[PDB]
């Protein structure tokens, strides 16, 4: 709880591997990882078992190296797929193009708008500014040394409405992700990270 | 094959239930139902079963009563949530949002933009000017009497790249969906329904 499995989420990103950000109690569970370790098989686990939409938090900044805008004049740019992909939609091909928008030095028009994988732009002050699933994993990627971008998918239980709170833990404690709430990582950005 | 479970296609879609549309060799199959039969249930099995991007093919014409603009200046406008839904990201929520789309009158207003759901305008001449999975939707809602407007998801295999030829029939025949080819309603509408 509050205390202090906030290192074990950091590790498992920082290893290429899936973490359950749980919004704090209102209540929705995303999976997320680094775009840096958007395998396919990643992505096809958040396609597999979370099941919304899969999307790419990132700060403002790689947005805006992407030359992205804001979809109209949750902050969704317009979509993209890298432009080696071919329909841009498997999870291969979602994957490399998360892969590529880390590249470490890439070019808007390598990607092709609208695609099939949404880029969100976190608040610059982060979960201590609003305390979206955006900016929980764009702050635990930063914190974990990584770019800041990942993805990140809301999980359905099986009937299709969000899978709550102990169905949640049931799923962390079954495929063995780590699991933090982001109440536990605003009082962690408080007392250890502050604006 | 050419001739003729066409007819079964559209009596499926009438009945409220699912079509796998297979691009006809290349290669991709996606399932479809009408925007009127979005259900929880015909939603969840999209997002469980095939796990592309759930996507809703519309005429250009239910598009400008939306008031929906292409999302940059595969026809995609900006998304959608219907405003009575809150995240708008659960199968359910997508549900509503898709059949609010085809409400008797109903208004732009009446959706968030952006949001969850992700209309794709069809051509004009539909699958005899763009062969695409976006145009057969349309033509086989329109060929069935509905609305035209649909819901598509393209199917993913197991390991998360596009299900092929003969594990989308096997599919098909696994769970008792009517499956029809693009360039099969091609020659159908050369011959009962052209340009």
């Amino acid at each position: 709880m509050e205390y202090r499995k906030i290192q074990e989420a950091l590790e498992a990103l920082q290893k290429g591997r899936l973490v359950l950000v749980i919004d704090d109690k209102d209540n929705e569970g995303d999976l997320i990882c680094s775009a840096q370790a958007a395998t396919t098989e990643n992505v096809n686990f958040m396609a597999t078992y979370a099941k919304g939409l899969i999307c790419m938090p990132m700060s403002e900044s790689l947005a805006n190296q992407l030359m992205l805008s804001p979809m109209v004049e949750t902050a969704f740019t317009v979509s993209i797929d890298y432009k080696e992909t071919t329909t841009g939609i498997s999870a291969e091909e979602r994957g490399l193009t998360a892969r590529m928008c880390v590249a470490e030095d890439i070019t808007p028009s390598d990607f092709r708008r609208p695609g099939h994988m949404f880029p969100l732009i976190a608040k610059k002050g982060g979960v201590l500014e609003r305390n979206g699933h955006t900016e929980a994993t764009v702050d635990l990627l930063k914190l974990a040394g990584l770019k800041e971008c990942g993805l990140c998918c809301e999980i359905m239980n099986h009937d299709g409405k969000m899978m709550r709170t102990d169905d949640l833990i049931q799923f962390s404690k079954k495929h063995n992700i780590p699991l933090i709430t982001i109440k536990e990582l605003q009082e962690y950005r408080k007392v250890y990270d502050q604006l």
